[PDB]
């Protein structure tokens, strides 16, 4: 069931913003 999501949809979200941090531009 697609009840608890976020309990996985904040972690996926949690990568990228780390990534984003790399280089300046």
């Amino acid at each position: 069931n697609w009840f608890d999501i976020t309990n996985w949809l904040w972690y996926i979200k949690l990568f990228i913003m780390i990534v984003g941090k790399k280089k300046k531009k």
